[PDB]
């Protein structure tokens, strides 16, 4: 099974695999795919992001490279950075996905507009 973000932000979800090994790029655009999904774009992360999106993975973008969105500085997540920090690393590595779902219109898919 995949895990995945309960409320999606911006139409985002992070996707992960239930236990390691993660995903390379391939297999990240697999799984959004599978959900009906695209993979996101380092644009519709940093979207999520401005409207309160964060997390504590790396997870790959359309762009091949790995994004994480950070909110507050944490020392182990995106090393204590802030905004949506870019991981440059062969499409080989293992990372989440980031997801996006086009169909979405709520700024937050668990607050009714
Ligand atoms: C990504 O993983 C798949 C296995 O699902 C493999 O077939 C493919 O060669 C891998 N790609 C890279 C660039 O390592
Ligand atoms: C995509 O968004 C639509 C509209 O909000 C929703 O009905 C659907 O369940 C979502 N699918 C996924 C996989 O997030
Ligand atoms: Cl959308």
């Amino acid at each position: 099974d995949l895990s995945i973000s309960t409320c999606r932000i911006m139409g985002v979800a992070l996707v992960g695999r239930n236990k390691n090994p993660q995903m390379n790029f391939t297999e990240a655009n697999e799984a959004c795919k599978m959900l009906g999904l695209t993979l996101a774009s380092r644009d519709q992360v940093e979207s999520a992001q401005k409207s309160g999106f964060e997390t504590c993975s790396y997870g790959w973008v359309g762009e091949q490279f790995s994004v994480i969105p950070r909110i507050f500085s944490n020392p182990r997540c995106g090393k204590n950075g802030k905004g949506v920090l870019i991981w440059n690393a062969p499409s080989s590595q293992k990372f989440k996905a980031y997801c996006h779902n086009s169909s979405d219109t709520w700024v937050n898919s668990c607050i009714p507009e």
